[PDB]
């Protein structure tokens, strides 16, 4: 019946949704078109910083790294300004969760290398974890505007969520650096209409976006209960009939999250 | 299935639990263990106000009423202060729902007359609205020990709810006053822990509280989804198992509070 | 000039208005009616905490303090709620901090033991860190509808100052201790509208208010740079003109303390 | 007083720095080489949409404008993205304003047509609006690149204060037209860690940031007091004495605002 009240928002809302939820040592996992695939758009962020975590020691971060006015070919609102000073890693990872910033982005798949531009290099990571159906192929901005039926540059709800977990509630990372990442999402600022505004404030949330053409939104959260039990959420949706144009719709990301806080609570 | 999630807050928290959600529109009605009585509580003074507010004119919340220091046997944090001084009918029903002072409550009571303190003209007034279940008997504070299984001082989830739609969202009061009631609820102090922690805050909650023995604790209220559709929510509960002194679980009235908001979201 | 800025909110607001800052490394202190008198209101249960935190071990903030319905005298939302199961006091300090609670206040008091209740062995405690203006008398409610010219239960911002300065930043605690008094202050729920309003978003900002009758309104904080710079800033007032039922002005308390960030910017 | 606070913030960043306030109903102007020269930066990029706004009937914006993979010279996080679809008026307006789009910036003044790419035009433009001291010569990326003391490409914080003023709070554009460029502005992306950083969250902010080599920075803004009473502020930087490769300190700029808060408050 939790299968009817999604199907619900998707009329509604003129979109296509995807929903997961794993299966803790109480609760049943959730699934809705959790094997469908959805694009990444700005989700595989969150993964990139844990790769770039995972491959360097914690003292790489103050590398600086310097970059061009012509490197900025996506939307940029911290890299655009810090041209002039330069940025370091903590500091392009810090913009690359916390504003989406684009360029930043590149300059961490740049920061991974192999070819690709370092989307082998990330690809390679996920499998790391087990991640068999997710692919990526180009970068910011060329892969968000790819067609709908694409295969490239995708992954499913189920596949995320499992990424997300084993990052933040597993060990694939140290304590010191899954820290930081927490920390960063924790402090995402482009997440507030989404998965964020679903749940009662008594509830922890620390999420990361994605928005695209097409009407393309998700959102990856990991939340505790007001008594700490951690669940990890994953939310995908688009709204391809409307075409390229079609605008995203926050409020749906919101309303499937309140149903799902609803059989977690 | 909803049913199942009610009868497993009930197992976790070792109580009784009562839930109603009136019909709208579009959705159909939340019914749990709703036509079952319960103990009033504190919640009574909601439609107490209504009550005053409804026998007399606008101008009548001016007349001071005095009391003495052995007139205080209840909770009663303003009245405490005010004992020389006095106090106006407006002021004691702001206090009445904001803060649940238990002497007001027994001086409004007053105001109605009648016999068992004003409690039958109260009675009276419930049957003026179409509530047939609902009893009144004794005051403040001897009304809240009355043992499980009596019918004297108790409700039900499906009835009270009636009465609140009726008041707020209905024309059973003027504009003006209505309007005052409305305020008055959109500012209690007492509810923070119990259906507003159970919403989301991009949700307007307004709310009245009940507590009492055997576990007794109560919300009622009006929410406004975020595109202001109104809802009127009953939550009841009690935990007569652990006899006289068992303790209330506000945590019982936030998580059911939680798999409402998933319905109606 | 910034005494006449000062002296202008006073005559838009209608009140008198008393701030102090120390000096630092660097900078010279901030004064304005520093040296004068105000009324407490419930910012002494700053240094309360303190004195129950300097009186007995850590360990102690875990011997549960049972009351009665009648021991609730002032406004008390937690102690409200907790009469049956209780309150320990690291519970009661939380409460007294966070959420201004009256009654909590008052136990407190009592867990300093002495005469007055408690006010002599906290007007003790003062004098332990050099504090000789500042006088405490009686306890709530009574205290708060003192009158003006009454230098019973008053201090000045110098004074309350210089011993939140030594309580946070200075070694006037242990550092485990210390730490908790800052992280409930870190929380309170009823500051965001006065010294928090006033400073840019990047500061940060712990606050202890006050409130009551004479449209008296304190506030009293420490704040960080965003480099982290600390500093103390005490905001006190009052509208003893308009009498006993003159309303207190937040915007006041916001407006002075942006003058403030103007000059430690 | 606010005199001496200036020059230190110019020792402490090493930067010589301009700010203007107007002088409104209440308060006095607020002057600090107020008069000087100082780069443009992208500063201009607002005035230039209120050009093309005036020059034209309001459907003008529906006009498509198409473009070529080689008129991409500056940072374009936009133009660089719509080579294939092109960009109409509207959009490009948009982009020029939120996200200081270089391109775009271009293809507008070529909008307004003339000698110098457009730059004449324009300049002319200012002087339509009393605005004597501004000048404009070469277009993006060129301009950013010329040294300290050259006159071209220039204008005072006086100036464009003025100029500001105009347009957002004067009768200088039609109500509707005036709207759009307020709203582009409330949706600025480049500005978060100048002016508004130096504001109080509830003051109002729109802004249009500008950046350069010689640790060239400006913000221009409008803000409205917690009560809605606008003011107009011109703030202005540069760091010419560390020579081409200076960086910029926005630090600077948000420091200033504080003190500019304080003086408003
Ligand atoms: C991540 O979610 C995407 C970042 N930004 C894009 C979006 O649609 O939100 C663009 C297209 C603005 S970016 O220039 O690629
Ligand atoms: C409303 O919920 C009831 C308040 N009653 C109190 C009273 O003093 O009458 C108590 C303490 C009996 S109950 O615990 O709320
Ligand atoms: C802090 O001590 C202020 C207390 N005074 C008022 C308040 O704001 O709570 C009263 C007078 C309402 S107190 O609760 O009696
Ligand atoms: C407007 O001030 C922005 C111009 N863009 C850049 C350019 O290449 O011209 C810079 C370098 C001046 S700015 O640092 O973003």
């Amino acid at each position: 019946d939790l299968a009817d009240r999604f199907a619900e928002l998707e009329r509604r809302y003129d979109a296509r949704l995807g929903v997961y939820v794993p299966a803790t040592g109480t609760t049943a996992a959730i699934e809705y078109r959790a094997d469908e695939r959805f694009a990444f758009c700005s989700t595989f962020k969150a993964p990139l910083v844990a790769a770039v975590l995972h491959q360097n020691p914690l003292t790489h971060l103050d590398k600086l790294i310097t970059y061009t006015s012509d490197d900025i070919r996506s939307i940029s609102p911290v890299a655009q300004q810090h041209v002039q000073t330069g940025m370091t890693i903590g500091q392009l990872c810090d913009a690359a969760i916390r504003y989406s910033d684009g360029t930043a982005a590149n300059l961490l798949l740049a920061d991974l290398g192999g070819p690709g531009g370092g989307t082998a290099a990330f690809t390679g990571y996920l499998r790391s974890l087990g991640d068999t159906v997710s692919r990526l192929d180009a970068e910011e901005p060329e892969l968000n505007r790819d067609p709908p039926g694409d295969e490239r540059d995708t992954t499913t709800p189920h596949a995320i969520a499992l990424v997300l977990q084993q990052l933040v509630l597993g060990n694939a990372l140290p304590p010191d650096k899954r820290a930081l990442l927490t920390d960063w999402m924790a402090r995402n600022t482009t997440g507030a209409k989404r998965i964020r505004a679903g749940f009662p404030a008594d509830w922890k949330v620390i999420d990361k976006t994605g928005t695209g053409d097409y009407g393309r939104a998700n959102d990856i959260a990991v939340v505790w209960s007001p008594t700490g039990v951690p669940y990890v959420v994953a939310v995908m949706s688009d709204r391809a009939g409307g075409g390229y144009d079609a605008e995203p719709r926050e409020a749906l990301l919101a309303e499937a999250a309140t149903c799902v806080a609803g059989v977690l609570a």
